[PDB]
């Protein structure tokens, strides 16, 4: 696990993780993906063909031009895809579940997966699923996806001043001082620019942004190439915490968003509470439901869910890498598991799998990381309540 793989951020490939709960609660992100968008790539290449014609490439910076234009080439018709990479990371997850658990997953064991609309969130359910399958084809199997899952897998859609905050909010200057302040353009495109101090520092700054773009999604794509040395390890860095921050502002509990990206995950957690809820009562009788989003869905819920700092709430931009980590919370196939268990005396207790290690929550137990349900359901029941009052504010 590099210091270099980390500092992707939301980007990193999923990290290697090489007595019988009676159900399993899941939420998983799409696996490793293709970009999404060819704006970074189109900014790079735009920067490098404009310089050719005033002679101001490098060397490497004539290399990087053929470089970007051969990405462009194989992306071509790819964008947004989920890759080879991205469909192993599902196997990977299915496969130590099912090992780990084989009596849950035994005879003719009842399983419901759910994914929004975007392929590479079904590709991702289709991945799991045939894993599943595979090893114990008597599996009962319901698949669904699309639109109708909007509300509780997309809702950072649905919210009108959650989007309102997000495309226009106050983290935006934020954001871009922290990214003025750490980013130092010159150095990185002197490899590749003759004379880069004559760029202006903000068409310098999306250059350099851009190109890191480009770099840090390559490793999801299954493409053996790699970009990591057009930069140094403390560019990264840097880099690193202006996505950070990013992330935290913009879908997370800073501060200065008020709690609003979290509170609209409440339909989520709740859904999350009341299929558990039916398994124990008896109205579903389902071993397990699976739910496969986006990290826009990972980042809010895990947040509201109250997973030890991960809803930290720092004042000052330049503390929040110390204390809030994009990478150990949303990696590529980053999930979350609720593993559900009855002991001797029939009561429930509860484990919480984060990317699966066991995360802690602000209650106590005698038994980590074996939680009470009763006491748990409690604290998310506390929670949506504390979401829905913070979204009051907001009524809008």
């Amino acid at each position: 696990q590099t210091k270099i793989q980390k500092y992707a951020g939301t980007a990193m490939p999923y990290p290697n993780r090489t007595m019988t709960p009676f159900y399993i609660n899941h939420l998983g992100r799409h696996g490793a993906r293709f970009p999404t968008s060819r704006k970074a790539l189109d900014k790079v290449e735009k920067v490098l063909v404009s310089a050719q014609q005033e002679n101001g490439l490098t060397s490497e910076g004539m290399a990087l031009l053929s470089m970007i234009r051969r990405l462009s080439r194989l992306f071509d018709g790819q964008w947004g895809k989920l890759s080879k990479l991205g469909e192993t990371e599902q196997e990977g997850i299915a496969g130590r579940m099912i090992r780990n658990y084989p009596q849950l997953f035994s005879n003719s064991a009842k399983i419901e997966a759910i994914a929004t609309y975007v392929p590479r969130s079904i590709n991702s359910m289709d991945a799991f699923l045939s894993c599943m399958i595979r090893h114990n084809p008597a599996l009962q199997v319901q698949r669904s996806e699309g639109k109708q899952y909007n509300h509780i897998l997309r809702f950072f859609d649905l919210n009108k001043s959650y989007v309102n905050y997000k495309e226009k909010g106050d983290w935006l200057p934020i954001y871009k001082a922290f990214v003025h302040k750490k980013i130092s353009p010159v150095p990185i495109m002197k490899k590749f620019l003759l004379n880069p101090e004559q760029y202006l520092d903000k068409e310098a700054e999306e250059f350099v942004m851009a190109l890191f773009s480009v770099a840090a999604i390559l490793p999801d794509t299954s493409i053996p190439l790699n970009l990591e040395d057009l930069f140094t390890l403390d560019e990264w860095h840097r880099y690193w915490q202006t996505q950070n921050l990013r992330q935290y502002m913009s879908k997370s509990s800073a501060p200065v968003g008020k709690m609003l990206p979290v509170a609209i995950a409440w339909p989520l957690l709740s859904e999350f509470i009341r299929s558990a809820q039916e398994v124990i009562s008896g109205k579903s009788d389902y071993q397990a439901n699976f739910r496969f989003a986006h990290d826009n869905t990972v980042i809010p819920f895990v947040s509201l869910m109250g997973i030890e700092k991960t809803d930290v709430q720092v004042c000052r931009p330049d503390s929040v890498s110390v204390y809030w980590k994009d990478y150990e919370i949303s990696p590529m196939a980053a999930n979350v598991q609720w593993l559900f268990y009855r002991d001797r005396d029939q009561r429930i207790w509860v484990k919480i799998l984060l990317n699966e290690e066991a995360a802690a929550l602000p209650i106590s137990t005698a038994c980590f990381p074996y939680y009470s349900w009763e006491k748990t359901r409690i604290f998310f029941n506390q929670r949506i309540e504390m979401a829905k009052k913070t979204l009051s504010v907001f009524n809008e």
